[PDB]
C-alpha cells in the first residue's frame, strides 16, 4: 500500500521486487533505476508485483563506500532481512532484486550468505553501476551466474574497483527495460 514499502506494508504478491537505491539517493528505491524497473515490473505483470525498497536503515549515505564491503552492516542485514520477510510472510512469492552503486553493493553482500531457502526463491537478479564488479569477479559470491546480470557502462570505473563518479555512472536509465526482460525472463507466468 506504500510505495517501496510494499513487502512491509502490503499483502503478498506473486512476484517480489527488492531494490536498493545508489548513494545519497533520496526514499527507499531512489529515483533512478528502481523506480523504473518497478513500474515497468508491475506494468508488464498487472496484478502480479510488489516492489520493496531497502531502508531506512541504509542510508545510502558516501562514506559507507569505503568500508571492507562497500556498504554498512546494518545495510546489508537489512537487506538480508528483506529477502528473509518475504520467505516468511510469503513463500510462493518469485523474488527478484536489484541495485545500483552501493546498493549492488548491498545485494552482493546480503545476498551471498542466504540459505538455499531463501536464495532459490531469487529468480533473477539486477546489477547496475556495481561497486563491486572487481572485487567479486562479475558475480554474487555463492550465488548461479546465469540469475545475475550487470549493467557496466563504457566507461564507469566504479565496475573496476575506484568510485570515480563519472556521466557513464549516470546513464543506468537506460537499462531498465533490458533489466526488465532480464528479471521477466527467469519469473515466467
Amino acid at each position: 500500500a506504500i510505495t517501496g514499502d510494499e513487502l512491509r506494508t502490503g499483502p503478498c504478491e506473486p512476484i517480489t521486487f527488492i531494490f536498493a537505491r545508489g548513494s545519497t539517493e533520496p526514499g527507499l528505491l531512489g529515483i533512478t533505476t528502481g523506480p523504473g524497473v518497478c513500474n515497468a515490473l508491475k506494468l508488464s505483470r498487472p496484478g502480479q508485483v510488489a516492489c520493496q525498497g531497502v531502508g531506512p536503515a541504509y542510508t545510502a549515505d558516501l562514506a559507507s563506500n569505503f568500508l571492507p564491503q562497500g556498504t554498512s552492516q546494518i545495510a546489508i542485514d537489512e537487506a538480508a532481512g528483506l529477502f528473509k520477510l518475504a520467505a516468511s510472510k510469503c513463500p510462493d512469492t518469485k523474488i527478484v532484486a536489484g541495485g545500483y552503486s552501493q546498493g549492488a553493493a548491498v545485494m552482493h553482500g546480503a545476498i551471498r550468505n542466504l540459505p538455499s531457502n531463501v536464495q532459490n526463491m531469487i529468480k533473477g537478479v539486477v546489477l547496475f553501476g556495481d561497486t563491486r564488479n572487481k572485487q567479486d569477479g562479475g558475480r554474487i559470491p555463492n550465488f548461479p551466474t546465469d540469475r545475475t546480470k550487470i549493467y557496466c557502462a563504457f566507461g564507469d570505473l566504479v565496475c573496476d574497483g575506484t568510485l570515480i563518479i563519472t556521466a557513464a555512472h549516470l546513464s543506468y536509465g537506460d537499462d531498465v527495460p533490458n533489466a526488465t526482460s532480464f528479471l521477466l525472463s527467469k519469473v515466467l507466468e
